């Protein structure tokens, strides 16, 4: 492995359409090239598992993880978290549970015997969180009391609920709220059932076998971002420092999915 590579391979969690992600992250790519004296290569893998595996095998250098995919990767490889975005005045985000207006699902309890859409099995806000909400509020167990299907991206969850392939679904609040704006869905075809509580934001992480000097520079450059043109695409105010212990809440919730830490 190279401790100080000329090119940084930077992976983005595939929570949306790859073209949408590359677009959103272009100003950040430019900012990093300037302040790090590196070439940056943006990567979007096919799914969450393929991103976790690429990290374990040393094929990527930096990664923008979701909370659950981060703790899974941390259990398999030597990585360290270093920054998360502050959006709408907080370093947290929520899951939204939505229903198709034509399904007869008017509240959580009505999901009994119906079709629920989740994103990736390794997703926090499109799997772990909404599954937990349904259990705690309505005593409903996935696969036992309702049908569960995994459709991949958060974009796909919104699309499958809106077109009638699923009766209800769970996804990130922010991704849902911009789905009509992007023309993914007809907003009159869906309604909101409820929201989760607030959970820690997506962590940026890097392989720990980068040089100590390079690791310090990466941390400092991200936490120092105050350029409005980089922040605007993310609707963010800042990049905050983080620690591994900030994700213990997710480790404990993951017991429900059979994960041990």
């Amino acid at each position: 492995a190279d401790a100080d590579p000329d090119v940084l391979k930077v992976a983005l969690l595939p929570d949306e359409n790859a073209s949408e992600l590359i677009k959103r992250n272009q100003p950040l790519k430019d900012y990093l090239e300037e302040h790090l004296d590196k070439k940056v290569q943006l990567i979007v893998t096919t799914d969450y598992s393929s991103m976790i595996e690429a990290m374990r095998f040393g094929r990527i250098d930096l990664a923008y993880f979701g909370p659950l995919s981060y703790v899974m990767a941390k259990s398999k490889s030597d990585i360290e978290p270093f920054a998360a975005m502050v959006i709408d005045g907080k370093p947290t985000y929520r899951s939204v549970i939505i229903a198709n207006v034509a399904s007869g699902v008017n509240e959580y309890a009505d999901l009994k015997g119906k079709r629920m859409a989740y994103g990736d099995r390794a997703s926090t806000s499109s799997h772990l969180i909404p599954k937990t909400v349904l259990l705690e509020t309505a005593d409903l167990t996935g696969g036992q009391d309702y049908e569960q299907h995994f459709v991949g991206t958060h974009d796909a969850v919104a699309v499958n609920v809106a077109n009638g392939n699923a009766d209800a679904g769970g996804l990130s609040e922010v991704i849902f709220n911009h789905a009509a704006e992007r023309g993914l869905i007809d907003p009159s075809k869906v309604k909101v059932l409820g929201y989760s509580g607030e959970y820690p934001q997506y962590p940026w992480a890097m392989r720990s076998n980068l040089s100590p000097e390079l690791k310090t520079k990466v941390r400092d450059v991200f936490v120092g971002i105050d350029d409005p043109e980089v922040l605007r695409n993310f609707k963010a105010e800042a990049f905050a420092p983080i620690t591994d212990a900030d994700y213990d809440v997710i480790r404990n919730m993951g017991s429900l999915l059979g994960l041990d830490f």
